[PDB]
């Protein structure tokens, strides 16, 4: 019935033109994480009730209810993909991939899945075994699949999910446990043919190779692009970011002094070809697993940064002050520094720290980052008191945009990392080859935090704090609300103007996944994926007074009483 008269998903849908739907991870191509739906607002949110819910597969539950014309498309863990009636919560179809023994996968991160993608009459995802897979949206039955290579025992996978642009499925990758780097690919959405593949680690003698400190090519590991991909239709530019290299210590890498061209770089590329239009390295010489791979938003804003705003690192030499620009903006790396660029040219406008950070000594008026020499992991076994941590700061949990107030709303953790490089030799299995203790940032008694930053001035308008880590995405809405989950298991709504909590419900486990909103027959629904991720186990022990249990993975859906 719900699936019956399925209409093909177009670029108009994916650009977020129909606010009744949420047909892409952040509601629109541009990465806003916003629903224009305004039925639910601060005056009635207190009445929100559970309408329906459904159990999801076990494991790290970071996915999103992709809603389209009354149907929820839902990536579970373990390559289980569901269509669910968005009104009743009844299963419509389920695809369950045949998996080899989990022990065969060296990269367990590929079990989690932040999104599927929609285009035409197909659902698109990347499997744990590193295939781009297309299912029939109407039935969940496989239409085609294409092996990208190096899956399973070789550890290339994907955790964020693809987007489809101009008939091209664009998907990044994680190779966290591999003795090599990885890539972003574009795949034809109808034929399944790989059209292009962009890599990051320079080959010997090629542009950037001299920034790797002499490290043999085969010793350059783990540089990937595992975060969220965004897109601007008008400019026709796809945006993604690459990550760092392992192990964390440049001494152990053999890259002393190396700024590591290709790593932690923000790329703007043409969707059909992968051609790089512009790029900017947001964290050079990474010794801190900084991963500048997180979603970056395309918004139009007046440009007027305050050099005295809290955390402001620097303002661009050629900042077009007072002018309105389409910008690429947000926090790309775990470090928690917000950046703003001209979306078309990559001209640097400004950058601004949020959480306590000590990896970046300065950023000059061109956007050139100089790292803090004191935090380079130069002596194995020495404890370096890094701020933030290998989980931020920010991490994958996405920001939201409030277009009425021009606020960028980002969930953050007030944590620092007492980290040391192990004294034993690093292998790819060892990842960053570090041991660490996580602590609250200096003078902070609240681990969970949400900052709302004015994109014109860089001023923080409000900041919400709570005892335990949030480590969960935000949803912003046209009802002037911000929804966010936490490891305290609360799913809460904040007043978008003040940051003050106006409603909450407590879910059975840490609220670990995305929140989306859609409507059916005029009724607004708010859907959250819950149960647990790496967040609770990591941040929970710092605030053991909070009951941060994981469990009961599911989608949980709320609405006002009929
Ligand atoms: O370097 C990589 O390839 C890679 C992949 C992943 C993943 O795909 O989830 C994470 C990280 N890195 C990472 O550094 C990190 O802190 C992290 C947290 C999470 C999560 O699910 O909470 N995934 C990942
Ligand atoms: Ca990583
Ligand atoms: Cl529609
Ligand atoms: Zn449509
Ligand atoms: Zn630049
Ligand atoms: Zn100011
Ligand atoms: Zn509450």
């Amino acid at each position: 019935s719900a699936i019956e008269n399925f209409q093909p998903v177009t670029a108009d849908d994916l650009a977020g033109k129909n606010p009744a739907n949420w047909p892409i991870l952040r509601g629109n191509y541009q990465g806003w994480g916003y629903s224009p739906l305004d039925q639910i607002n601060k005056d009635n949110v207190g009445d929100l009730q559970l309408v329906w819910s459904r159990t999801m597969e076990p494991g790290s539950n970071e996915g999103a209810a992709i809603a389209y014309n009354g149907v929820i498309f839902l990536g579970n863990t373990n390559d289980v993909i569901q269509a669910i009636d968005g009104k009743t919560g009844s299963l419509i179809w389920e695809y369950r991939r045949k998996l080899p023994s989990a022990s065969k996968f060296i990269n367990s991160l590929g079990a989690a899945k932040r999104s599927i993608a929609l285009f035409g009459d197909k659902v698109y995802f990347v499997s744990w075994d590193n295939f781009v897979v297309a299912l029939d949206a109407k039935t969940g039955k496989l239409a085609w699949e294409t092996n990208r290579g190096q899956g399973v025992e070789e550890g290339v996978a994907n955790s964020s999910g693809p987007i489809v642009v101009d008939g091209v499925v664009i998907a990044g990758s994680t190779c966290q446990f591999s003795g090599f780097g990885c890539y972003v690919t574009g795949t034809d959405a109808e034929s399944g043919e790989e059209l292009w593949r962009n890599t990051f680690i320079p080959r010997p003698g090629e542009e950037g190779d001299d920034t790797w400190g002499g490290a043999p090519y085969e010793n350059r590991w783990m540089t990937g692009a595992w975060g969220q991909i965004t897109y601007d239709p008008e400019l026709d530019l796809v945006y993604y970011g690459s990550t760092g290299a392992g192990p964390a210590s440049e001494v152990q890498r053999g890259t002393e002094g190396g700024t590591l061209a290709g790593t932690n770089t923000r790329f703007a590329v043409k969707p059909k070809t992968g051609e790089v239009v512009w790029k900017h390295q947001t964290l050079p010489r990474d010794n801190w697993d900084s991963e500048c791979t997180f979603e970056m938003m395309v918004v139009s804003t007046s440009v007027n940064p305050d050099a005295k705003a809290d955390g402001m690192m620097s303002v661009g030499a050629n900042v077009p002050r007072g002018e309105t620009r389409k910008v690429l903006t947000g926090v790309p790396c775990k470090t928690g520094v917000a950046w703003q660029f001209d979306a078309k040219t990559g001209d640097y406008f400004w950058s601004k720290a949020t959480v306590e950070q000590n990896s970046i000594a300065s950023i000059d008026d061109t956007g050139l980052v100089t790292v803090n020499e004191d935090m380079i992991l130069k002596e194995p076994g020495k404890t370096y008191n890094y701020c933030p941590t290998f989980l931020g700061g920010r991490d994958w949990p996405s920001a939201g945009y409030l277009p009425k107030s021009n606020l960028y709303v980002i969930p953050l953790s007030n944590a620092c990392y007492d980290v040391m490089a192990r004294t034993t030799e690093a292998t790819p299995a060892d990842v960053y080859n570090t041991d660490a203790t996580l602590v609250l940032a200096p003078g902070k008694t609240n681990m969970g935090r949400v900052d709302a930053i004015d994109l014109a001035t860089g001023e923080t308008k409000w900041s919400y704090e709570t005892r335990a880590a949030l480590y969960d995405p935000v949803l912003t809405t046209g009802g002037d609300l911000v929804f966010v989950g936490g490891i305290d298991r609360d799913f809460r709504a904040l007043d978008a103007e003040s940051g003050k909590e106006v409603w909450s419900t407590r879910l059975p486990g840490a609220v670990s996944g995305y929140t989306t909103s859609y409507s059916i027959d005029g009724r607004q629904y708010v859907a959250v994926v819950s149960g647990g991720s790496l967040g609770g186990p990591t941040f929970g022990p710092t605030t053991p007074d909070v009951d941060s249990a994981s469990g009961a993975n599911g989608i949980y859906v709320f609405a006002l009483p009929e």
